[PDB]
């Protein structure tokens, strides 16, 4: 499957790619603004991830560090990212389908359009001023707004016992993008895809 990333943001992001433990295609790549980056992910790619990070230095080796969404210091992410990181999810040829999201279990950084080029379902987008709005005791220093998990690490927060219910944190990100997952047991806003579609994914897709 063909992901075109877009960065539409007015500022550089890194984009980065990853299924948790090997990064997809390059796993990093920094976006300028207007700029388009495609990789390829293998069909039946399980629990993969994209993500932009911001505020990056890297030397010449592709190491440094992000304000946001950092995967252990690494321009090629081969990891997950460091949350806050607005995420598009996605799992790929599942019994014939493919499954996508957008989720701020992970808290937000970067607005983002998660969409299909190939036809047959309809794209999820989170790109309400999540930063601007973020409640003081989840926003994060070096920029983006953090879930109440990643902060406060409680059972009901992280839903470690796999019973918790939406909080006043949840309820701030359900509000501005009721589209995405806003705690782990929120009411799916997963799409069905047909397997084997592309997407694009847009940072900034309004900005």
């Amino acid at each position: 499957a063909t992901f075109e990333i877009v960065n539409r943001c007015s500022y550089t992001v890194w984009a980065a790619a990853s299924k948790g433990d090997a990064a997809l295609d390059a796993g990093g790549r920094q976006l300028n603004s207007g700029e388009s980056w495609t990789i390829n992910v293998e069909p039946g790619t399980n629990g993969g991830k994209i993500w932009a990070r911001t505020d990056c230095y890297f030397d010449d080796s592709g190491s440094g560090i992000c304000k946001t969404g950092d995967c252990g210091g690494l321009l090629r992410c081969k990891r997950f990212g460091r949350p806050p990181t607005t995420l598009a999810e996605f799992s790929l040829n599942q019994y014939g389908k493919d499954y996508i999201d957008i989720s701020n279990i992970k808290g937000f950084n970067v607005p983002m359009n998660f969409s299909p080029t190939t036809r047959g379902c309809r794209g999820v987008r989170c790109a309400a001023d999540i930063v601007g709005q973020c409640p003081a005791k989840l926003k994060a220093p070096g920029g983006g707004c953090n879930d109440a998990c990643t902060v406060f690490q409680t059972s009901e927060y992280c839903c470690t016992t796999g019973k918790c219910g939406p909080t006043e944190y949840s309820r701030f990100f359900k509000r501005l993008c009721p589209d995405a997952f806003s705690y782990v047991l929120d009411k799916p806003t997963t799409v069905t895809c047909p397997g084997s579609s592309n997407y694009r994914v847009t940072f900034c897709p309004t900005a």
